[PDB]
């Protein structure tokens, strides 16, 4: 058993693409909870540790099919400083990646390849849904008020 | 053994900050929870508390050498009425406490001595930390709006 | 507070050699595991955890100073075959390591830093005990024999 | 409802395999376990508990259907003495049921029936991980040699 | 993103299908309790709660897409006065909604959605077990009995 | 990694110390202790085990930088029939062992070995401690008087 290649070249794309969002999670994840901004660090930490259980099953599918797994290359980073941008920045990711998914299923599925089929439809499902989440919590952001907002969000440690 | 004067002299400028330090802790965590805030009572109380086991270990360490605590100078204490005030007046004493304790351990481990250099290292580092969440949280003051921000730090227990 | 310019320096290239070792070191595990020699991926992946915390403490004391952590870059990664060469990697690596963390703690607590410094000396003996146990494990590969070696590694579970 | 009848015979031949390959596995647990490497039997008995599930489910299916299971025939059955022998008829099995399953899945889900194209799907992402395991052993088997490998399976228990 | 008109056109009449099926198989379940027949009754009603949550999740999914659901339109309900009648009901409700959704499938799955095509997938299977379990006593009623049949199904609990 | 001759010559001679300091413990500790004295003999023989430990770590750390223990030599002991003698030998040897510390700690960490210089530094804590509850005994029993001072550390067993 051999995949052919555009399979192996799909796998490879979407395994750097889960590793450059893991990167720019953990880093998000960080820089807010420097700030004081609590729940916002402990979500977003959640959210990197899913896409590192993402990366890990690509890993092992992609080696599978006698492969070369590509842990070398890396996609442009992005860093904010408010919530907006942040939040504008992993929106445009996801919509990315969910583009990449799609076509990437119809052209493999052409091809009697399955089970690599399946796991682009768990990971397209999953993306989706976060791409959702972060939209509903930029409509509230916008609603509210940057302040305003912020203000619910910012509790004092246990000293 | 029986450590140099100037070990000596160092200790005890430090451990009269820690002592002027311990007390101003003390009185804003009292005139702070008076006035309903309370959650930053509980911080400030702890902060006291811990400025509390730092004196504590330097006077041991100073004791152990042959030396003569100093339990009677005191130096300038200061008070605010808003948070803005109390957090930069804290700011202030600990920048002071952080450029002493780095000038002190060069001159010491210029000299042999390593214990003394490793609890000043000790120090400073929890300094460091201190400085830093004041810093945050006056940012945070500046941000939001001193009403809107102590609209969440109020509560009633009863 | 502000650490000067060449203390932020030397704490981005430590977090970009620790980056690239994670990689490394996660991609060696599951390509062992692959084959069959388990009990070798288990400690792969601890390292490879441990790799992980030296990152998160790095990017944390690099953050305080008001600095700018630089997760965009990578050095080289090798890869290889057999067991020799996993472990002639990894061994280079951790020489390159110690090197720079030796010349990074001298030029850097000579500018009244200490925090950092003993930052680095925790990382330096980590990384020192880590390489001893990699000079091990080949000199006794050498001895014994490739495939006895390996027989012993085995799980069949 | 009633399947057509092509759906009916792909299925009622990949009962068949199922069944042959049920034989073919309890035959080779027995065998080997009867000469001492019982760490090899253990996984051939779990084995074909396995395939013997696989049965029971597409038994199921295909009676759902309003169908004639076919529990009269079976396909030819083969056996060994060494091990390389058993692992290469398990390997020859396994490839045959992939190819058949491939394509009944595909002139299957052209005719709008779904629930049957799952099953078929199931069952080839777990005969695909059953393969795949034939191979690393065997390779294992072609590396280390007959005798070392035999070695570290024997109990004495 | 904002799934095509057709899409939110099937969801919409397939989420009406479970709400008179919801409807009905409730209505069913009382008036078949009210009558002594017990066990008849609890199976009704875990059908009803069932087809109950497969509509919630209709909803969700009908939802997520930026769309308008529907909860205002319903289908024809039917009723009858024996098991027969009953039976048969529910046998053609069953019937029309796995036409539409093996359509529905495969038309929605040749434009690149997958989500809702899973949905359906899973809505399909379910409706089959269902539509095998009717059929299979409706054989048996017609086989044994009407009256020896029922003998069976009654408790001195009414 | 092989550490300069000078770093292991200055190690060698803490653990030979630290060696002779554990024979002179165990010896007073049982010279002690069959007299009657019973809480003495119970110090002493936990001072004793510090130093072995001590010793133990001494040596994996000498070993590391690929050396050659010796555990050939011993300076030469003290022993003493009555209570102050025994108080100020171990004075006498607390002393000396942290002159050549100091000594050691500054010449090594002047050559870019960091790890042994924090071993040197802990055992140096160590030390200090001891010397100082080892003075403050001494000064006790000069005060109240050996008779007094006896008075309070026998029992019946
Ligand atoms: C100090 C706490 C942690 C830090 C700083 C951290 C950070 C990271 C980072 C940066 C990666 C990058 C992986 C890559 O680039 O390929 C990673 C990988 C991973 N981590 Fe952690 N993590 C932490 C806690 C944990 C723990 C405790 C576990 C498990 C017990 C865990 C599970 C994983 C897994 C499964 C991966 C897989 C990465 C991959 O497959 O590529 N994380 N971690
Ligand atoms: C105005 C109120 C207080 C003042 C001025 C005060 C002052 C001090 C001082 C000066 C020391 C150590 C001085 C030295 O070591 O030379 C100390 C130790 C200590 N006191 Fe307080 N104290 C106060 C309240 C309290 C209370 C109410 C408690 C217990 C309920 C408490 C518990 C302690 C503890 C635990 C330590 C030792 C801390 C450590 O070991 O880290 N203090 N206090
Ligand atoms: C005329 C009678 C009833 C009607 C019309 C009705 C309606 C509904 C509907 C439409 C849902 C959405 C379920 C879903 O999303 O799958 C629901 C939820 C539910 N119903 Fe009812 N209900 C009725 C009686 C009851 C009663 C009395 C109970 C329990 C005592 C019950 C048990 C439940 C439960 C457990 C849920 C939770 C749904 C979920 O968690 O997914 N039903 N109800
Ligand atoms: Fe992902
Ligand atoms: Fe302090
Ligand atoms: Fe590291
Ligand atoms: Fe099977
Ligand atoms: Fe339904
Ligand atoms: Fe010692």
């Amino acid at each position: 058993m051999q995949g052919d290649p555009e399979v192996i070249e799909f796998l490879n794309e979407q395994l750097t693409a889960e590793l450059t969002a893991i990167n720019q999670y953990f880093l998000h994840a960080k820089l807010q909870d420097h700030k004081g901004w609590t729940k916002l660090a402990k979500y977003t930490r959640a959210e990197s540790f899913d896409e590192m259980r993402h990366a890990e099953v690509l890993t092992d599918r992609i080696l599978l099919l006698d492969g070369l797994p590509n842990y070398q290359r890396l996609f442009h980073v992005r860093v904010g400083q408010s919530v907006t941008e942040m939040f504008q920045a992993d929106r445009e990711v996801e919509l990315e990646a969910i583009d990449r998914l799609r076509r990437g299923i119809e052209v493999m599925r052409a091809k009697h390849d399955i089970t690599s089929a399946n796991v682009f439809e768990a990971i397209l499902a999953d993306e989706e849904h976060h791409i959702d989440y972060l939209e509903t919590q930029l409509d509230l952001i916008e609603k509210l008020g940057e302040s305003l907002y912020l203000s619910t969000v910012i509790e004092q440690t246990q000293p």
